């Protein structure tokens, strides 16, 4: 049918794996911060001994 | 006392300011995406007529 | 000191993992504006 | 197509509100990963 149709699926199918790159990514970024909180917990548990 | 100290302190305030933009961000980009599905809805509401 | 140093390195492979996937994610924002950008100059003539 | 044209500006600068916000969160993540290679530097020694 019309060009509006066209595009609006296109950009309807392209939000979608933005989306999902974008929960993705969240997850990833995530777990980098445990892993920093967790050398902080460390290197104070150290120089309190 | 040890130089662990310092930089763990450093390390604790700069990651509070890493997670603080990040949550800042993750609102912005939300925002953006809510615009996004307004205008493939009205392009989809305009085909249909 | 085994553990700290063992974080750092798999610190490192995340950091990267996470660029990897921020670089991938500002392609396909480019695309999807794109698309928004032929539905703009369409909805202009009108 | 009043609305369309509308949200199609605002979608700009909410991009590049979010382009802006992402660049500062790189410089505040870099500064970050330095505390951190400073940390790892100290642990190496023992």
């Amino acid at each position: 049918f019309s060009q509006l149709l066209a595009l609006a699926s296109l950009l309807g199918q392209q939000q979608a794996e933005v989306q999902r790159c974008r929960e993705d990514l969240q997850k990833k970024e995530s777990l980098m911060m445990e892993t920093i909180a967790k050398i902080k917990a460390l290197a104070l548990e150290h120089h309190h001994h």
